[PDB]
């Protein structure tokens, strides 16, 4: 089973990714499973919606008491050396949160790191459903 662990925010960056304090060293971690509309996107920048992520996200954790990290079962860092992560708020996961308001997709999945792809799947439908931001 996957077990949450402490972390410090530091520092929200993009919808999909925030620099936490975990372990005693600072990391840059990815959001697991979904994809977000992209503020800095290394060949775009600035997408619809993209502010909106972002600053859901930055909104979430800042105003957050505790944060958690919880790896996956397969790799934890990518190739370029972010963790990979459910990220929960209080409780809440961000990555969930973002899927449900329609602020994001959810991505490319890949095993072992897809435990959390069923519940995500669900709330991306109901946003889909209800026709909200990105599904407008």
């Amino acid at each position: 089973k996957l077990h949450k662990e402490p972390a410090t925010l530091i520092k929200a960056i993009d919808g999909d990714t925030v620099k936490l304090m975990y372990k005693g060293q600072p990391m840059t971690f990815r959001l697991l499973l979904v994809d977000t509309p992209e503020t800095k996107h290394p060949k775009k920048g600035v997408e619809k919606y993209g502010p909106e992520a972002s600053a859901f996200t930055k909104k979430m954790v800042e105003n957050a008491k505790k944060i958690e990290v919880e790896f996956d079962k397969g790799q934890r860092t990518d190739k370029y050396g972010r963790g990979l992560a459910y990220i929960y708020a209080d409780g809440k996961m961000v990555n969930e949160a973002l899927v449900r308001q329609g602020l994001a997709k959810v991505a490319a999945v890949y095993a072992p790191n897809n435990t959390h792809e069923q519940h995500l799947r669900k709330s991306e439908a109901q946003a889909k459903k209800e026709k909200l931001n990105i599904w407008s």
